[PDB]
């Protein structure tokens, strides 16, 4: 006998997904929350890793986000640290109406 059905799963690489997510480095320590919980759960929520620059560095980018994971999760993370900055922006800002 001799059988051998199975489909590619190129995990390795997929796993190996580095995501960049550009926003000011003003919301960075925003995001994370209070001492590092929001930031947490949205992680664990997609199974990704969510690490931001330091700015002790200087050389490295401050308003750039790391993100590892699949390109999906990591996508449905990303989405995230914007959909607030976004409310942020405006927070404590001239609303009308």
């Amino acid at each position: 006998g001799s059988s051998g059905s199975s489909g590619e799963q190129e995990d390795r690489a997929l796993r190996s997904f580095k995501l960049s997510v550009t926003v000011d480095p003003k919301y960075h320590p925003k995001i994370i929350g209070r001492k590092g919980a929001v930031i947490t759960q949205i992680r664990l929520e997609h199974d990704v890793n969510i690490q931001f620059p330091d700015k002790d560095d200087g050389n490295q980018p401050q308003d750039q986000i790391t993100i590892t994971g699949y390109e999906k999760n990591t996508e449905a993370a990303r989405d995230a640290i914007l959909r607030i900055v976004g409310e942020l922006e405006q927070m404590s800002g001239p609303s009308s109406g």
